[PDB]
């Protein structure tokens, strides 16, 4: 069952005894999301980054005070299109045997690392998967969010330098980039995550939403809290992602095959239709990666479609892709 909510969601030493950082040993994964990385590096999740969907959502909100809501659909979301949904167990990072015996084609379970399923482009600190490499960090690109935490948060970053930042990132998708896509799932995550940051990496006895650079780069390249850091003193995850929008408006598309070709994808979802971006989700996302699944296969595809919707905000209707 997927974890509730904090019994006390205090502000709290979470760099403790009981979960220090330690180095990557042969074999652990590190994959394209800090937070997660962070919390394998301490011991909140296994340091070997693999790790079941209750696991996941114990370590944000234990280890980061992300909300249950949004840990629920973010976990369960990620563990639907990349992890292994008969062994209960997903890859933060690179797909590996370590999730088990593989469903089917064309399901991947290609963890946390695979493009175009949760991951995608305009990263912070991640190349684009065209580039090569979608999942290690990036020193320019993080130098490129130092120089705009600079221009925009005073040396700090902040919702500002957020806003600004996710602009640039996508412009420069759109020149480069041909195959860029920013539709649907990926053009709600990548508002949002630009305002994780500020809202979970900055030390919880302030709060006050500017991230110093050396607590960056220690989260975003190292998967390490500061010496002594304090979580967030309540639960959050993308507040302020209004502030972000309202910098540059967006709408979701891609490139066509080539690079400045940016074409507005009408049938996508945005910001004005929240429900169909759960709906796109599980009726063609989810549905393609197991068309037609196997016995066990469809009982687990629908137990976590179920967790699912416990993290789709209130309003939205049930969507069944396999039936009840
Ligand atoms: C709750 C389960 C979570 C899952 C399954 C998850 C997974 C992911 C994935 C796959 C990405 C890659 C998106 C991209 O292409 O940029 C991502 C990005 C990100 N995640 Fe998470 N994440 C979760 C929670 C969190 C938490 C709790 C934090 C912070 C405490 C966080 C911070 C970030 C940041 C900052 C990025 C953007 C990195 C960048 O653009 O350079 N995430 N996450
Ligand atoms: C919650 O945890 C904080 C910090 O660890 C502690 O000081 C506080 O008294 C706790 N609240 C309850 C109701 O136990
Ligand atoms: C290119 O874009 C398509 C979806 O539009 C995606 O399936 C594919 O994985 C992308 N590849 C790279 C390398 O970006
Ligand atoms: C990092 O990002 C830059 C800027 O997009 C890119 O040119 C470079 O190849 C990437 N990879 C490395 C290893 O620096
Ligand atoms: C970001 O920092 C700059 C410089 O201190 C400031 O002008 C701006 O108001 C800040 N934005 C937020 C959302 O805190
Ligand atoms: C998803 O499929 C259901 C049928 O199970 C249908 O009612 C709904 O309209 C579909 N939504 C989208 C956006 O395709
Ligand atoms: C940072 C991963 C994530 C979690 C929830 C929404 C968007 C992205
Ligand atoms: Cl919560
Ligand atoms: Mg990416």
């Amino acid at each position: 069952l997927p974890p509730g909510p904090l019994e006390n969601s205090s502000a709290k030493l979470v760099n403790d005894e009981a979960h220090p950082w330690k180095p990557l040993r042969p074999g652990d994964i590190r994959g394209p999301c800090p937070g997660l990385n962070t919390l394998a590096s301490h011991g909140y999740l296994p340091r070997n980054g693999v790790a079941t969907p209750a696991q996941i959502i114990n370590a944000v909100q234990e280890g980061f005070n992300f909300d249950n809501q949004a840990a629920i659909f973010a976990t369960y979301a990620a563990h639907l299109v990349d992890g292994n949904l008969i062994t209960d167990l997903l890859s933060i990072g690179r797909k590996t045997r370590l999730t088990g015996p593989d469903p089917p084609p064309p399901a991947s379970v290609g963890g946390l690392n695979e493009h175009g399923t949760f991951e995608g482009d305009a990263s912070m600190t991640r190349g684009d998967a065209f580039f090569g490499n979608n999942h290690d960090f990036n020193e320019t690109l993080f130098e490129q969010l130092v120089d705009y935490s600079n221009r925009f948060g005073g040396g700090k970053y902040n919702l500002t330098v957020a806003g600004e930042l996710r602009f640039k990132r996508i412009q420069d998708s759109i020149a480069t980039n041909p195959n860029f896509s920013f539709v649907d799932f990926r053009f709600f995550t990548a508002y949002g995550e630009t305002t994780f940051p500020a809202n979970l990496f900055v030390d919880g006895r302030r709060d006050d939403g500017q991230l110093d650079m050396d607590a960056a780069r220690s989260f975003f390249q190292f998967s390490r809290m500061p010496d002594d850091f304090f979580r967030a003193p309540s639960p959050r995850s993308g507040t302020g992602v209004e502030v972000v929008v309202q910098a540059h408006p967006m709408q979701p598309g891609r490139n066509v095959g080539k690079i400045n070709s940016y074409t507005v994808d009408p049938t996508s979802s945005d910001f004005s239709t929240p429900c169909l971006m759960y709906e796109k989700f599980v009726n063609i996302t989810v549905k393609s990666l197991y068309p037609n699944p196997t016995v066990q296969l469809r009982k687990a595809l629908n137990t976590n479609l179920d967790f699912l919707f416990q993290g789709v905000a209130a309003g939205c209707t049930q969507v069944f892709p396999y039936g009840r």
